[PDB]
């Protein structure tokens, strides 16, 4: 596509999906997916936004830390509470009462599961009243001193004894990879509390907090005729409300395990569906409409859901809260985990490595996340690792010393030693200042890594240095130059205005010093995928040539378009055995000469056994 211009991100975003190539294609579509740019977010929303600039196809992966992000969900409402002693002789509506030592702040709770002998199995506190109060007098969500539970005074039975914990703010939930899917969706532990306090498994898809926006309402084929006087219930926080169902849908639910789901986020119907709890029950179109199943599928943008413990012919609003990605600790390491789902070319195909994008992150981690992500385009070698230095080292101080720490970070001696970035690939690109943007999102002038730009730059000219689009100043702009070049460093100077590449690019390392690099890159990645035909058929005299006329096919276009020169088809294509009446499977070997170089490279690709 130009050289299938495939870039690849990986990152802290303000929203999900967390460890997932999820592509992207336009701006306002990973806003949709990964939104605005947090303070703790912005270098990496910016990395990809102002790629998409010269960019096609992006392939992000989000970093989440595992251990503390969340998904908003329905249990983050709802208050800690244990049953002491099953009272007897009590029965289902019988009220609760919450007090504030000895006083009264909420008296809508309500006994909702008894056994034959009124022995309490299950009941409902509505937190609205008292997180507020308990808001107001700094026990939130502490609580439990002051905070009582009594019944009815009174229910038909006697002896029960109900104790208060906090209000739980951990939504107890994590959503990944689909491989863990509905398995994190049916945790004994989650799963538990579904039961606990009688709601449905509706999480938000993504963790994060932006989730606390979704509110879900859920009607059942029961409350669906009377779909409009319906007074739906709140949970966790309380009251009702109206039900919209019949006044939403045309098709209504079919089946008694069906149900209305509606989907809001600010007011907004974002999504409005009706699916059933039990396997096989389709629409009318044979649509598979089982919850696990329709959402085993991209069937949603939004939300994620299980028909496990889906109370039955439950109706009602719920309310998604403790919603919580946090990025406050994403660990370098997570950072690495995630960026590891690009390095094996047997999996994705992507072209460019945006790696800068950890410019501003903690010094130490600056450093050793882009370092790992160059040893992955180094043991995969169909890539570019482009890499940008750490914003503590060029954008404060003046040049003199600028250039001094550079040096010094490419190799250890001074202050870098520890953090050092002295590695030397042919796939590293290092990236030579630090660009300076304008933030539509929060409306701020910011400094971002450059790296995330030239990498777009390249997905642009040639196949996979001509002025940036955006920067508005740059962190720097002969003798360093010089020095810069050799380096193998991409700089940018401003000369009478206007801030131009200087150099090509490249880390580059034994090669001749020779644009050619990209030549060669994409004519091996093109004949690598060739290989697929070897399973196809058979390897002898006749498939040397077949195979061979295939890519000579392909390299002849090269040089008839310009772009390959001198490319002679009798020496410069591929006989694994040696010359002799004897052969054996075939490895492409080429030798290619890029169009300006007077050089011929050879390179061995080999498909055999």
């Amino acid at each position: 596509n130009n050289s299938t211009g495939t870039a690849a991100l990986a990152g802290k975003f303000q929203w999900g999906p967390a460890f997932q190539i999820k592509q992207v294609t336009n701006e306002v579509d990973l806003v949709n997916t990964f939104g605005q740019p947090t303070a703790e977010t912005a270098d990496y929303f910016m990395s990809a936004m102002n790629f998409l600039q010269y960019g096609n196809d992006l392939r992000v992966v989000r970093a989440v830390d595992r251990d503390t992000a969340k998904n908003s969900s329905p249990i983050a409402g709802n208050i800690e509470y244990t049953i002491s002693t099953p009272g007897s002789n009590y029965a289902v509506g019988d009220k609760i009462t919450v007090k504030y030592v000895s006083d009264d702040i909420e008296t809508e709770g309500k006994i909702t599961e008894v056994d034959a002998d009124g022995k309490i199995k299950k009941i409902n506190i509505p937190t609205a009243k008292i997180i507020a109060k308990a808001k107001e007098v700094g026990e939130y969500p502490t609580l439990g001193s002051n905070w009582t539970a009594e019944i009815s005074s009174s229910s038909s039975g006697l002896a029960a004894v109900i104790t208060l914990g906090k209000i739980i703010t951990d939504s107890g939930i994590l959503l990944a990879e689909i491989e863990n899917a509905e398995a994190a969706m049916t945790a004994v532990d989650f799963q538990a509390n579904l039961k606990k306090y009688g709601i449905p498994g509706v999480v938000a898809l993504y963790p994060g907090e932006l989730g606390d926006k979704i509110e879900i309402e859920i009607v059942s084929k029961a409350d669906y005729a009377k779909g409009a006087s319906a007074l739906l219930p709140i949970y966790p926080g309380g009251g009702t409300r109206a039900s919209t169902a019949k006044a939403v849908f045309g098709y209504g639910p079919q089946t008694d395990s069906q149900y209305a789901i509606i989907v809001r986020r600010n007011d907004a119907i974002v999504q409005s569906v009706v699916l059933s709890t039990k396997r096989g029950g389709k629409d009318i179109y044979d649509s598979n409409i089982y919850i696990d199943d329709f959402f085993a599928k991209g069937g949603s943008e939004y939300i994620f859901a299980t028909a496990q413990n889906w109370p039955e012919g439950f109706s009602g609003i719920l309310t998604l809260s403790g919603g919580l990605s946090s990025n406050a600790e994403v660990t370098a390491g997570d950072l690495m985990e995630a960026w590891d789902f690009f390095a094996d070319r047997e999996s994705v195909d992507v072209q460019l490595f945006i790696a800068g994008s950890c410019a501003g992150e903690s010094l130490e981690t600056a450093s050793t996340v882009q370092k790992h992500v160059v040893s992955i385009g180094d043991v995969r070698q169909d890539c570019l690792v482009l890499c940008s230095p750490p914003r503590e080292t060029v954008v404060g101080i003046p040049v003199t010393r600028a250039v001094d720490n550079l040096v010094n970070w490419r190799t250890a001696a001074g202050s870098y030693t520890d953090n050092n970035f002295n590695i030397s690939s042919t796939y590293a690109a290092i990236d030579g200042n630090y660009k300076y943007q304008y933030d539509k999102y929060n409306d701020v002038n910011r400094w971002v890594p450059l790296a995330a730009d030239i990498a777009g730059l390249c997905a642009r000219t040639d196949n996979v240095r001509g002025q940036i689009l955006n920067v508005i100043k740059l962190a720097i702009e002969q003798a360093q130059r010089d020095r810069l070049y050799q380096e193998a460093i991409n700089p940018v100077t401003g000369t009478g205005g206007d801030g131009y590449v200087l150099y090509g690019d490249k880390t580059a390392t034994s090669v001749p010093s020779p644009n050619v690099r990209r030549l060669f890159n994409m004519l091996k990645t093109n004949i690598g995928r060739s290989s697929k035909y070897r399973l196809f058929e058979l390897n002898n005299a006749f498939t040397r040539s077949s195979f061979r006329t295939e890519t000579a096919q392909y390299l002849q276009g090269n040089k008839a378009l310009g772009g390959i020169y001198e490319y002679r088809v009798v020496c410069d294509t591929t006989n694994n055995t040696p010359s002799v009446i004897d052969r054996n499977e075939f490895v492409a070997t080429f030798y290619i000469q890029p169009a300006r170089s007077i050089n011929y490279i050879t390179l061995n690709f080999v498909a055999t056994a």
